[PDB]
């Protein structure tokens, strides 16, 4: 009979589902509201709490996903799932819910640590429901939780000022976290031990909140996997004014006042937005068009309430509560994904060192190198060879150095010189879940380790015995840090803590520590950025 | 002689004065008082705010205007209803929350007169207060008149199932209104410690909702329903009403991806556009090509967690509701020409045979809620007597009657009963003479024909005979004693027993005299066919 | 170093402009916001208080100037403007801007008093920019601020009830004055001694304030210059709901109730209500038509929050707070500006009896003299000469007596019967900042005393010594009204107090001491109208 929980403001009602083999069913509760939805002038504020409803509440249908590239965001869904179809979603601003996948005994009383889940997908697309948290929940005993955050221009709006101050879609996850302190011990959870954990984008809102003071009692431990606050692309730093004119302009609006824009752009409609994100063409490398006004995505600002100021100064000031903080990226971060997904021109799969070059200047909006320090970079990684297959990787590999490698090194290297226990990895290996599209070489692709934390060997097909045997280790892993703030436990082998000698975990077919992570390219960057 | 200026909680207010033959105090109305904020843009579609408070005197001599509705229908139904000569045409606009009152009392004095609180009838749909005069009924009875206004449809009963848009949005307007009656009234004369609060059809359903509300608790001191209970299934809706609130969504040209999205889009339509709506619905009309089980979920009453806690049925037999003396009632032929005229029901041939009615009564799903798997032992019950077809005609008027008011009202009057508190009954069956020249003359006691004896038509409209002038005066004495002692007998009427174990009821009109159980055998059949 | 104040919502950035003559540079602050953007839902309502800002706003941008006809405030700014070049601006609801001038050292403490300057235009055009508080600080050591106030529909809309009483502009006057309550220390100014003072509309602002409960203790000085609570053209008497009714009507809107044309009103974009402003055709004499009908302007209405009673009422009441008032007109307040705007007939620059009677008529608005009370007028003003071209000169003495002269003295009388301190002025000087068109002959015009009391000629060229001189000692008594509610200084010219002998200040070429202004005009109109 389906499961009734009481949370804070009604009943829910979900229903139980089984993983082959386990004998526990896990209540899974899906489209639970944690706010209000910010509709009409609600939209570019702060979230505000969700109304009480008055008798049981049925949350048993996927909640829409928030507004975004239909196309885009179809795209990363079927291509992140760890479940075995992919789930048609509905696009709307009423998107602020977040699923729960539940292990505990609900007729009893637990305690279970909680996992809280935050999507990325560069915060401009993306989806909790996207994420099926079935296997994790059963195979480790946690409660899983999957939020939904605004996107785009409904999330991310900022005019630099009072009027639209921004980070509406960071605002939305501590409002989720919250919400969970108030009502996960009514889902066999421990309010007491959350665990945030997020990719890319989702890493980023991790990092951010891991040096926001907003968030500093609503979580435990956390895990950004490929993706901090110092991922350039995703943090505005200086007047973000202008973007705030430029989507007005787009909007049909005028520029007048601040006000004006905001007031605007509150009359226009979800469409007119979404056509006005179109026209944008964001997470798109821009080819035609001085590459230092291009602008792939709106994000995180400066807004004053979550951040006070930029990541970096936030960072050597060893105020940010410090808390268990495992930070990993993949061998390949820009293999073949990102690329892909940004239509980079890489056709011919070779490349030179001219045109790797101007590719590298095209892609400014992504890595930030001054156009006098293109040659240095370029020749750094590509001058070490004259094979242009292999430029074209080694180049690949700049890329995600500078976007994933050195800011997350350096983020453990704070964090961990701040007195906080932390730990590091680097995920290599190739799902067999796969894009079709996906060249074989690519090892250890941005979002390949999605597969072995959410069990996708338990919920997909085709699962080899290595690739089944990873998945078990790494939740084991995540679960033993959700608990502990160690992942270290019997039956795994050691991870050594990310302390003055760097040891880090290489997870794969084979799996065992390693020192100095990055150690040579965070030397080379930092002396180059600072040219 | 000189205009009544009153000094409420919110501002002063003018009303005038107006004269009715055989009395010396004139009386004082004020026209459209507003007792809530206008429940406009974001406002549609969520409880009644206060009224914002005016500076000097607002004018109150003018008819607010109705709550949109079918211009035509609410039209058509106010000249049918309507006590006064001439009908009054009115405005529409969702600027609506309005009442009306009608003072016999000396302003210039101290007076603590019992209020009368009238809620109109029209499906939920259609209405107005303004169509009820109480020149009347106060000068007659000595007792303070009030007419409320409340949203009607889409705008008064939208609902989506869930908090984000609960519902019952007029009933809240009606206990709005009668939270202002309470704060108010004193200054117009009105002893606040005794109002009472009565109605007909949906009016009178309204009146047995906020019986059975623990939101109207304290508001009202005495309840009548005439025509129209909380078990007229056609005005209550169970079970799910979010299929109903898709339909609409669709029709008004919006999205359903969520309840939050379909009220966002429907509180940016306009007025027009949400009356067309309206339109397009077509409700209070009977589909004969359709499926009658999905002919119209009518828009009305739910069970919102907020007015209502559970069904009315399951409130009844909770004796917890707080008691308060209870007068409900029913005219002889509910069904008798009224209703079906307005409903433009397929009885043009005035002869029906049994085959044909087990249809008419299939299609008419939505009035009388009866399985088409019993459709046939409820015809045989009442067609099957006879073989006259004008005969079986007539007795399936009585069937609809029965099943939509008769037994309804003998439960709800049984179960008030059962819980200890006072009760009466009456069945009124006359014909007046302001009857609409297109009613057979054969119909006695047609739904609404006993508004004409409350509200004292005689003494506005024309050419009463003393017998009907007769019928009038002891109705409204029967009404406003009941309204000042909780008890309708009073010197110079028939004795009205209570409505207890012998079940007594009165039965009125050109012979008015006690008798008992009625609708005894009715209400054991339906039960024991709807209980399958 | 740019200044950096605090203020009770944040800090706010200004600049320094030093001016030729002094060592203390004056601090500047541009667009100030004093209230939240009256948009949306705020329209119609009373202003609430600014959202507090995060870092620090730059105060260096001048504010756009409420929705107004364009054209004919661009015109009025460039003609009242005492900077060198008129500045440019853009029209905009969020309007509510007060711009600050303190000459005073902020590194240190200071009280110095303070001017709040409210600008004219009808109540239909005009803005806070247009004055730049420069000279005067500097000159006399004051704290300057000028405010903006909304105008027209935005500002002065009223159903004559509870769903829109009306007066905004002047609420919006008030917020203003509580702003300077509360944050004009920082600035260096002395909350203790505020003076009020504008012009025309500005003017009968002033006296609307003087006589407003809701006013009380924000204000110690008041000055009227060219326009009083009296003057009749500004105060609407008797049903309202007939104008409300014809610009929603002209704005596409059912009138079935007050509620839904507030409603219809409250959902129109600023272009569409702009739109329905210029087809009012407001500030303009209606030829053509009855002139008990034409509406020259929306306007102060008796809403029973700011105004419980008409002024006249309130006046013979002795219930008002008295403070000191300085009440002045100018020589010709008809002379050119004021026909000219408004487009009047007078092209053959010359009159006859039967003419002048059909135009005291058409400009009833302005005058209201009942059209049995014409010849009376005409003839006391007309007859005496039978120079046609001195009729039409006199003709324009009439109007400028009935708009400002007679109203201006008895509201003076009224304030000192009451018992305070009162001071009265006749400006009679032609600036050399005079308009070409402007005929040469016209002295005193409208709106003329502002060069002297913005100090217009040490900002802008062209002055001479004697227009110089002028401007000193005007700033000297108005800025010496300002620290003391008696402008009288040593060196300065005495300036009897406006007593029961009616002394009263010639100020001009030669400023001296003359009695009873106006004293015979206001005996035969009082007379007249009292018919
Ligand atoms: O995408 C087209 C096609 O290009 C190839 C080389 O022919 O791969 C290049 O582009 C990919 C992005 O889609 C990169 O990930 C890859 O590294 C680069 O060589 C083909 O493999 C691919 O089908
Ligand atoms: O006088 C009107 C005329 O209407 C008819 C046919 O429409 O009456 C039928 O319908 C009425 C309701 O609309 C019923 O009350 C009536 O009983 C039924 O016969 C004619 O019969 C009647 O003469
Ligand atoms: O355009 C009107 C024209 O009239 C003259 C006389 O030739 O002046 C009269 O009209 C002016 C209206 O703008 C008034 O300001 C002025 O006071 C009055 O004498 C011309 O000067 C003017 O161009
Ligand atoms: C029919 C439908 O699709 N809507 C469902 C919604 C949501 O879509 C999600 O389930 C999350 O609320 O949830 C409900 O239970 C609810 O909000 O009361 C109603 C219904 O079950
Ligand atoms: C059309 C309408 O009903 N609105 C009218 C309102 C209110 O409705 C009354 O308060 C109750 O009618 O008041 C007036 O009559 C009035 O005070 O002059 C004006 C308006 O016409
Ligand atoms: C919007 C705009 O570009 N103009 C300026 C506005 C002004 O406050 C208003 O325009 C009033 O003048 O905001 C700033 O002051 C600010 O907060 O930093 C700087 C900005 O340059
Ligand atoms: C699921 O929710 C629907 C409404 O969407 C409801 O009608 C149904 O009864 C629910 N199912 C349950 C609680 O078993
Ligand atoms: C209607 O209101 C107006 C002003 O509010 C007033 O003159 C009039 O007396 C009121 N009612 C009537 C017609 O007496
Ligand atoms: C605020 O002022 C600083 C100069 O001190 C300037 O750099 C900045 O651009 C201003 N703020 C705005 C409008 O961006
Ligand atoms: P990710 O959030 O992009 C980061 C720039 N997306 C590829 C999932
Ligand atoms: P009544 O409100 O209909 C009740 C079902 N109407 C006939 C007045
Ligand atoms: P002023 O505001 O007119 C007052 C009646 N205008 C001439 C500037």
């Amino acid at each position: 009979s389906p499961p009734v929980v009481d949370t804070v403001h009604g009943k829910v009602l979900g229903k139980f589902v089984s993983l082959e083999g386990f004998a526990q069913p896990v209540a899974i509760f899906l489209g639970i509201p944690f706010a209000k939805p910010p509709l009409g002038p609600l939209r570019f504020t702060p979230p505000q709490p969700a109304e009480p409803w008055s008798f049981v509440k049925n949350a048993t249908s996927y909640p829409p996903m928030c507004t975004q590239d239909p196309k885009a965001g179809q795209l990363l869904s079927e291509l992140f799932t760890n479940r075995k179809e992919n789930i048609p979603l509905k696009l709307s601003e009423d998107c602020l819910y977040l699923n729960i996948y539940t292990p505990a005994d609900l007729t009893k009383k637990n305690r279970l640590p909680v996992m809280v889940w935050i999507h990325g997908g560069g915060l401009m697309v993306g989806a909790a429901s996207t994420y099926d948290g079935l296997a994790l929940a059963a195979h480790e005993n946690v409660v899983v939780v999957t939020i939904q955050y605004r996107l785009g221009i409904w999330g991310f709006f900022s005019t630099g000022d009072e009027h639209s101050r921004g980070n509406w879609g960071h605002l939305d996850q501590v409002a989720a976290l919250r919400w969970v302190q108030d009502n996960i011990a009514s889902f066999g959870g421990n309010p007491g031990s959350v665990t945030i954990f997020g990719e890319s984008a989702g890493g980023e809102s991790v990092s951010v909140l891991v040096l926001s003071p907003l968030a500093k009692n609503l979580f435990h431990r956390a895990i950004s996997e490929s993706g901090v606050a110092l991922t350039s692309v995703l943090v505005k730093k200086g007047d973000v004014k202008p973007l705030a004119e430029q989507i007005a302009i787009t909007a049909g609006c005028k520029t007048t006042t601040s006000a004006v824009m905001v007031h605007c752009l509150r009359q226009k409609t979800e469409e007119e937005l979404l056509e006005t994100t179109l026209k944008m063409k964001f997470l798109s490398l821009d080819l035609q068009g001085d590459p230092r006004e291009s602008q792939p995505l709106l994000g995180t600002v400066i807004d004053g309430m979550l951040l006070l100021k930029t990541p970096e100064e936030l960072q050597a000031e060893r105020n940010f509560h410090t808390v268990p903080y495992m930070v990993g990226i993949n061998k390949q971060e820009f293999g073949w994904l990102i690329p892909m997904l940004m239509s980079y021109p890489l056709s011919e799969g070779q490349l030179d060192q001219k045109t790797a070059m101007s590719l590298l200047w095209k892609s400014y909006p992504l890595v930030c190198i001054a156009k006098e320090l293109i040659p240095e970079a370029t020749e750094k990684y590509l001058g070490g060879t004259d094979d242009t297959v292999k430029k074209k990787d080694l180049f690949l590999d700049l890329i995600a150095d500078v976007m994933f490698g050195v800011p997350s090194v350096i983020v453990a290297r704070n964090h961990r010189d701040a007195g906080a226990p932390t730990y590091m990895y680097e995920f290599q290996y190739r799902p067999s879940f796969s894009s079709d599209m996906k060249p074989k070489t690519v090892i250890g692709d941005h979002g390949d380790e999605l597969f072995s934390v959410f069990g996708a060997p338990f919920l997909k097909e085709g699962a080899s015995e290595e690739e089944i045997r990873l998945s078990k280790m790494v939740m084991k892993f995540w679960a033993n840090f959700a608990r502990n703030g160690n992942p270290n436990g019997e039956g795994l082998p050691h991870w050594p803590e990310y302390n003055q000698k760097e040891g880090y975990l290489q997870i794969g077919a084979n799996t065992q520590a390693a020192q100095k992570l990055k150690d040579k390219e965070v030397a080379f960057w930092t002396n180059l950025f600072a040219k």
